[PDB]
């Protein structure tokens, strides 16, 4: 039985972070960023990143819009420290409504 420990984003794996992002809503290569830019993004990543969003998100030429994949949603955490009070809840449907 631990006591605590200190979990930060950072070392959190940058995949996770983004579908975490993507997963709410679609995102753009540069909006995205601006959402973990702020918590603090690596430069050797923020060119992944155009990777990640296709490894594990959609991007469609319609609104150049980046859409979190399905099955995805089960590599998620529920327990993510990037959903606010509304957002956990505005998560928890989405892989409701795709993980059968």
């Amino acid at each position: 039985g631990s006591s605590g420990s200190s979990g930060t984003i950072s070392q959190r794996p940058y995949r996770d972070r983004v579908i975490h992002l993507l997963a709410l809503k679609a995102y753009k290569k540069p909006e995205l960023l601006a959402r973990l830019q702020k918590d603090g993004v690596n430069q050797k990543d923020k060119n992944s990143l155009g990777a990640i969003l296709q490894q594990v998100a959609n991007l469609n030429s319609k609104d150049l819009s980046y859409t979190l994949k399905d099955y995805v949603f089960k590599e998620l955490q529920r327990d993510w420290p990037g959903y606010s009070e509304i957002d956990r809840r505005s998560l928890e449907s989405v892989l409701s409504r795709k993980l059968n």
